[PDB]
């Protein structure tokens, strides 16, 4: 935000001032907007000046393109975008400018019409010929001619539509949008924005514990599965359309969080070995690369706790918590090269247990160390804390972020949610997992298959990242004690196989809606983009309506969600026709990609959702007309 | 907003990122506010870092090439609030000038200590030795005297003698309050130093009258008026004395220009013996460093402004650059001119409004010779009496121009103070507020439904950080279709709302007398604007004759000097009421604690009743609170609850002015709160 002859104000993306920069990934349209003003009547201009720095990260905390830019509805702001080409560091800044040209263009086109004498237009006549002989200066020699014949013609005697007829030419248009006459060129602040690979935004996480992929011997006792196991474990949750394959870590507790493990109990997986019954470095190098040819990549869980009988325990002084305080460079650097081990080892994803436990400014340089070295490892926060840390935390470098989503279960709970997320997009990525073996919400307990469903359908289509435990498809919500968030039997303390293959084969399995939603992903680019979340109004209490729309493509989605697992729900849906890029009174067709039903919709659409048949209804809206497409993106 | 071991972050008040400073007067509570975290369960805390710089006023927008021109740090306590993660500070600038806040974060080791501590409901525990430590350290950072207090809480626990009870003297109250004063301090995270501009209190606070000196002349005894004088107008200040306007806002008192000047009811061809518009500023007789000669001399002017101070009453000039084809500039530079093709000056204009009778100024061809001229002009009457500017169309002249301008005087006499008449679209209107303009003129004049006024007003105090209000009633270019058809209940309601609702309000000379007359149907200018005609008024007799607001005019100002609420602007909150034209506000001043509250029917000619529902721990209550309340207007007491009856008759009287109950203390600054 600048002040001189020309003032730039409220400029987005601003993040924190500027500590911070804004996020984004490869391929995202990034709107930018600046309120930009001058005195009188005198028209007003903005350049959108875009450069690329490289992989370069930069440390948080304390241890070239001229795009233009339009205006609109909103008096005196204007707007841009860019789109980064790659993985790096791009700063965005702000060109405010005086348009002569644009000024006479009106003032003249005004008075010439519409329809006044050589005279009364002789004086604005000489001046535009001032302004195309000063714009000229600014095109390269070979291509002035249009101009200066332009601008020696409104001085040649006659006609005012004769004169003016040159200057007013479309030649000399297109030149001066090449080559504009811009005054008073004020340099708006720079302002940067972390652009990273679009798995950052995008991505389908399935949560799986390689200890439980052992499967029963003949009696019917579980076998501890080895990373060859869970290798076998994989086509599934590839062909389910997961692209990332999390396993809690690989590195006492007994069953059912019991104090005193019982001997040959599996304990609690929760810094640079393999566990002997998984493997070896060599079995899991292999499991990496059985996930990379099914097109699937592993999540390591980075928790930095210890056991008390951990190495660093003796070495440099159920689980330890770490203190960064006494000796900061020691911790900071083994931390470093456990995380580089990993790397090395093919893992570009981190998901960092409890973040917010952890110093604020150790993140910062963790963050930044590996991502100079290599930009592409990603992590994302499990912080259910505080939302001045969460988000906190994800403006500190975190790519995405764990959400209260398990908790916002009614209407309103879900529309505020899906608008903050909207909201905060610049500053956060969220990932939607729809539980984890640490929270089975209330709401599953007790709604049954069709809750699982309306779940799954709120986070693959909310959440452009959105996650699933093993076992979510078998419908796993019997809870430990009455009204604990904890499961009964968890995974983490005892050997849990689950036969997906015959409960598919039964009809008892969610797999294959798994799939459907995330081939429904796939193939709508809409799902993808955050800011772009509208909710529409469906008048009753039990059903949840929002829009979606690529800025890139024009792809628009519309889902329509009950909120009731058991019932029937009927309504009345009234759409936000512009927002969808048309007018009240027009009339369009939809494709439901679940039930893949056809039909005609207006302004007003009845709608009605049975349990039994479907929980929710995915309408590919019509695309969204490209001059539309960047106005509905728009910000102020 | 800052990152390090600490984070700190959403801190306010910053305006654009810090581009500019925040706007505050001598005595006012600036309320401060951050976001600021750390990790885990372990304490957190934060200092207010206040500096004072001197009155150096900083140049906030960048300017042309060429043109020249010419301590003891407070840590002050930030305590949180029902907002997690958020502290809240504050400050009252006690001397004019740049003062600058940062927000200090810090973990808090001794408070994490005291609640690990409890543990008490218990052994074995020997960390009863690290709080000894931490006493021990935290003791360095004590004066030398009361550090014994510390010393002996450390001794204390570091004693074998008896229980973990020998810790109480650490976990005493001595010891918790003398640790606020001096804390112990951990990874201290310097937040982002962020300045205010202080001013005098009168740039917040202040009643405007405007009135035309010409037209303090009277009749003769044929009826004709006559052409009064600084003399005359000198003579006509004391019931603008009276009435408790404290600025007195004068139009152009410069010779007006006898080419192609305007005639009566802006006529384009002047009839012999015309006025002409004062706004036309310069003649063969002089320029802007120039008096009227109908009108007096510099000599004649001088004693008008001491006539002026002695009713205690300051004078505000009309800064309007442009000049009539015959002024002095016109023949000296023309390089100040917009000279078209054909070697003729271009003609003035404002969008629907053409001014065939000026010519605008040029800044951009001797940007170094305009910029050193209209300082000099300035500086002239500042060294003549006069502290404040009345703007003309900011939003016309460069925003570098006048961000240089006001920094250029400023430095030299930081007491002058500028109000832009800029009814513009709102970007450039708080724009140029952000550029250093003291106040703002404001859309008030054509809010006129309760919607309109409840988004208005909740406007005013959302940009009070940037932009301070001047509430005009009406101006010789507005007078508002409003006030055309609502009769003397409208004259009134809008001076109920303007003095009430802007610390800062207005009144042009006639609206005292009700003048509704306007030129052509529909037009919002004045049928024989004071602006084209010697328009004399005699007040004394509409008083007596009994058809003046000039009594009530009073009331209002009386009840503005008694009441330190109606100075505050950003304490302004609606209160429900359920006729749709019926408006209710409250106000509060955070240092004395006074509450005012306002009850104003829209409807100037039917009376209103309806039940009235406050939002009771705003006027720092509880809602089964019961109070009691003194009118202002009616001066009896009145029994209120959460929910009140409230009936208003236009005919007695349009609004209630309630003296609500005092706030408390450690309320009133949780009142003020940010986040
Ligand atoms: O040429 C002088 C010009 O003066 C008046 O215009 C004033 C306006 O009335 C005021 O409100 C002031 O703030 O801005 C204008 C300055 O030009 C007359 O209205 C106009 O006809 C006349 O030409």
């Amino acid at each position: 935000s600048v002040a001189g002859r020309i003032v730039i104000d409220d400029v987005q993306p601003v993040v924190s001032n500027g500590r911070y920069p804004a996020k984004a990934v490869v391929g995202e349209v990034v709107p930018v907007a600046a309120t930009v003003w001058r005195e009188g009547h005198d028209a007003v201009a903005a350049t959108l000046v875009v450069r690329y720095h490289g992989t370069t990260y930069p440390d948080l905390a304390d241890p070239p393109q001229r795009l233009p830019m339009s205006p609109g509805h909103t008096p005196d702001v204007f707007h841009g975008h860019f789109t980064p080409d790659r993985v790096g560091l791009w700063t965005y800044r702000v060109d405010g400018w005086g348009d002569p040209i644009a000024s006479w263009r009106h003032n003249v086109t005004a008075k010439l019409d519409a329809g006044q004498g050589e005279s009364e237009l002789n004086n604005d006549l000489l001046v535009g010929a001032r302004l195309l002989e000063r714009a000229a200066t600014g095109v390269p020699r070979e291509l002035r001619e249009a101009l200066l014949e332009a601008a020696a013609a409104l001085r040649a005697p006659g006609d005012p539509f004769t004169r003016a007829g040159a200057a007013l030419s479309a030649e000399v248009s297109d030149l001066l949008a090449e080559y504009p006459l811009r005054e008073f060129v004020t340099r708006g602040e720079q302002y940067g924005v972390w652009v990273d690979r679009p798995e950052a935004r995008f991505s389908s996480w399935y949560e799986m514990f390689p200890r439980s992929t052992g499967g029963w011997d003949a009696e019917g006792r579980p076998v501890h599965g080895t990373f060859a196991t869970a290798a076998e474990a994989l086509p599934r949750i590839a062909r389910m359309g997961f692209d990332v394959v999390y396993l809690p870590p690989i590195h006492r507790k007994g069953r059912n969080n019991s104090v005193t493990a019982a001997p040959g109990d599996v304990g609690s997986p929760w810094h640079d070995a393999v566990h002997p019954q998984l493997g070896t470095i060599e079995d899991f190098d292999e499991f990496v690369a059985s996930a990379r040819d099914l097109g699937l990549e592993v999540a390591l869980d980075l928790a930095l706790q210890c056991a008390p009988d951990h190495p660093w325990a003796r070495e440099h002084p159920d689980i330890y918590p770490l203190n960064f305080d006494n000796d900061p460079a020691g911790i900071y650097q083994e931390v470093l090269r456990v995380v580089r081990f990993w790397i090395s080892h093919g893992v570009n994803i981190f998901r960092v247990d409890n973040p917010h436990t952890k110093p604020p400014n150790f993140w910062a340089w963790l963050i930044g160390q590996i991502k100079n070295e290599n930009p592409d490892v990603l992590f994302l926060s499990e912080a259910f804390t505080r939302p001045a840390r969460l988000y906190g935390l994800a403006k500190l470098g975190f790519t995405q972020s764990y959400t209260y989503f398990t908790w916002r279960t009614s209407k309103w709970e879900l529309t505020e949610f899906g608008q903050e997320i909207a909201a905060k997009a610049d500053i956060a990525r969220p990932n939607l997992f729809v539980n984890t073996p640490d929270i089975l919400h209330e709401s599953l307990q007790h709604g049954g298959p069709g809750m699982f469903a309306i779940r799954a359908v709120l986070a693959a289509t909310m959440g452009p990242a959105w996650g699933v435990y093993s076992g979510y498809e078998l419908f796993e919500n019997q809870p430990v004690r009455p009204g604990s968030e904890e499961y009964l039997n968890s995974e983490k303390y005892e050997l849990r196989p689950r036969d997906f293959e015959s409960a598919l084969a039964r009809g008892e399995s969610l797999e294959p809606f798994l799939t459907r939603l995330n081939e429904i992903r796939r193939l709508h680019p809409a799902l993808r983009e955050l800011r772009t979340i509208r909710f529409h109004h469906v008048d009753n209490d039990a059903l949840l309506a929002y829009s979606k729309f690529d800025p890139g493509t024009g792809d628009t989605v519309l889902v329509v969600v009950t909120l009731n697992p058991f019932g029937a729900e009927e309504a009345t849906l009234w759409l936000d026709m512009p927002e969808l890029g048309m007018e009240p009174y027009d009339r369009f067709w939809v494709r439901d990609e679940i039930t893949g039903e056809e039909y005609q919709w207006g302004q007003a659409n009845y709608v009605r959702l049975d349990p039994a048949k479907a929980v929710a209804h995915v309408l590919n809206m019509p695309l969204i007309p490209a001059d539309k497409r960047l106005q509905l993106l728009r910000r102020e």
